[PDB]
């Protein structure tokens, strides 16, 4: 049962393996990751805690609580009731020891960003001239003012606003100042953005950072090089990676953190960008480009946020009825009329069941790829001119998790994929790591944009339909966006703001500068 901890194994196989003290307080330990994984929960109340131990080993409620209490003894989980913000629930919060750490580490490193200023021993020559304000508004422009004597920052905006300048006035501004800006994002295709948008070079956040199967390279002992680091796409950082990204800003240097607040949470527990948005110095865009103003989707957007579902009908914002059963056929029938797979991104909520991205990938290459006798993968087979995504990190070829791969041979069961110029032959386990993306999901679509987007929405996704899933997939559209399945899952969407995840970092953190001193 110590299997439960260690990366790959768990308790789910060691389990069905195997009513002893060592499987009760593994099953404790084995609560909180399915509590991380599902709903992304730093930690729970030790009441559920023990209700989560009856739930997946099915133990009495005194053997769930032992359970619990084996683990915090032994150091397999941490308990705390300490006075943090707010403090009164009589209950004690329990942790993965290593969350618990990660949570309080990057309180106390957003704190000491927040407490001291940007210098090189304390120095300024940061300035503010009517040329670098060039075409900003008061609010996007009060970004160069706020970056003046804070090394924290955050930006937050959604689709409408004009993130892109604001973002281009900092990194002009900082290099014709002589410093020196990092551009940063959570996916390849948010990088690559950025930098098109900056008219520089962006990376992932995992490039900057210099990372491998050794871990990142840059950290408190080696920052990242940069004086001022740029990050988009905040919204998809978990408290972990945010952890690894801060601890890397050499002292005395800035980071300005940029987001969409109303994405989707992170899939890794926490939310750093809304706790940073309530206690950094944040800039909340909120006017619209005229341009921006007349989009319907941007409209219907930003209606989700009022619990409106969007107002279908116009050319560019469309929904046409499915039955999700048998439906996917006339999924790819839609794509076909919009001009194929190369002409419009299809998006799920989810891999399985009717209209999931499974179900779509094999209509959609039955219809724009049909053949026999390609290399099988996670699910179905890969046949040249597929298009193909990689589910995790390969350490060995350096592709990254979520890399788009063109498949230009399937020839026994070797397939030969060109990932963005990296063209590499796969085989065995690694074949299992690879899906058919022709389909997307809407959590894997995160930080990319189409043109045109089609959009699977149905009861049959009942557990996904939340405000801002909805929200993700909507602004993963540019120009179009057509829906196909029921009208009424987007109101259960809308009407249905998504969980509350268990975070004290806030909390945390105004402990940390507030009361102090």
């Amino acid at each position: 049962f110590t299997l439960t901890e260690v990366e790959g194994i768990g308790f789910l196989t060691a389990d069905k393996l195997w009513d002893d003290p060592r499987r009760l307080t593994a099953a404790a330990v084995y609560a909180l990751q399915l509590a991380g994984t599902q709903a992304g929960h730093s930690f729970l109340p030790r009441s559920r805690a023990e209700k989560g131990v009856v739930h997946y080993t099915r133990v009495t409620p005194g053997q769930a609580r032992l359970a619990v209490e084996t683990a915090v003894e032994l150091g397999r989980l941490s308990e705390d009731d300490s006075p943090l913000f707010a403090a009164a629930t009589g209950e004690g919060r329990i942790y993965l020891p290593h969350v618990l750490r990660a949570e309080k580490k990057l309180a106390s490193l957003i704190r000491t960003l927040l407490a001291t200023p940007p210098a090189d021993a304390g120095n300024d020559d940061w300035a503010v001239p009517k040329k670098a304000r060039k075409g900003l508004s008061e609010e996007q422009a009060s970004v160069l003012d706020q970056l003046a004597g804070h090394r924290l920052v955050v930006l937050t905006g959604g689709p409408g606003t004009g993130k892109s300048t604001t973002t281009k006035a900092v990194a002009d501004l900082a290099e014709s100042l002589g410093l020196e800006v990092g551009l940063c994002a959570p996916t390849g295709k948010a990088a690559r953005r950025l930098g098109e948008v900056t008219g520089r070079t962006a990376s992932t956040v995992h490039r900057l950072l210099g990372y491998g199967p050794q871990g990142f390279r840059h950290n408190h002992l080696e920052p990242a090089p940069y004086d001022l680091l740029i990050v988009d796409e905040v919204s998809m950082m978990g408290d972990a990676l945010m952890l690894s990204l801060l601890a890397a800003v050499p002292p005395g240097a800035r980071v300005l953190l940029v987001g969409d607040t109303d994405q989707l949470p992170p899939v890794d527990a926490g939310l750093p960008l809304l706790a940073l948005a309530q206690a950094a110095p944040t800039i909340k865009l909120t006017q619209v480009y005229r341009q921006a103003a007349k989009n319907p989707i941007i409209q219907a957007a930003h209606g989700l946020l009022h619990g409106e579902a969007p107002a279908w009908g116009d050319k560019r914002l469309n929904l046409t009825e499915i039955e999700p059963d048998g439906g996917a056929r006339r999924v790819a029938l839609m794509v076909r009329e919009l001009g194929g797979p190369g002409a419009v991104q299809v998006l799920t909520p989810m891999r399985k069941g009717p209209l999931g991205m499974d179900h779509l990938n094999y209509h959609l290459q039955a219809l724009f790829n049909p053949g026999e006798g390609g290399v099988r993968i996670a699910e179905g087979e890969a046949r040249p001119g597929d298009t193909v995504v990689q589910t995790k990190n390969d350490y060995n070829n350096e592709i990254f998790n979520g890399t788009l791969g063109m498949v230009l041979k399937a020839e026994g069961a070797r397939l030969t994929v060109d990932f963005d110029g990296n063209v590499v032959e796969l085989t065995g386990a690694e074949l299992f790591n690879l899906q058919l993306g022709y389909a997307l999901t809407v959590h894997r679509a995160q930080g990319s944009e189409w043109g045109t987007v089609l959009g699977v929405l149905h009861e049959a996704h009942m557990p996904m339909l939340s405000r801002n899933l909805v929200y993700t997939a909507l602004t993963r559209a540019r120009d179009r966006f057509f829906s196909a399945g029921s009208a009424s899952a987007w109101q259960i969407a809308a009407a249905r703001q998504r969980e509350a995840r268990n975070t004290a970092l806030l909390e945390r953190i105004r402990a940390h500068l507030e009361h102090h001193h």
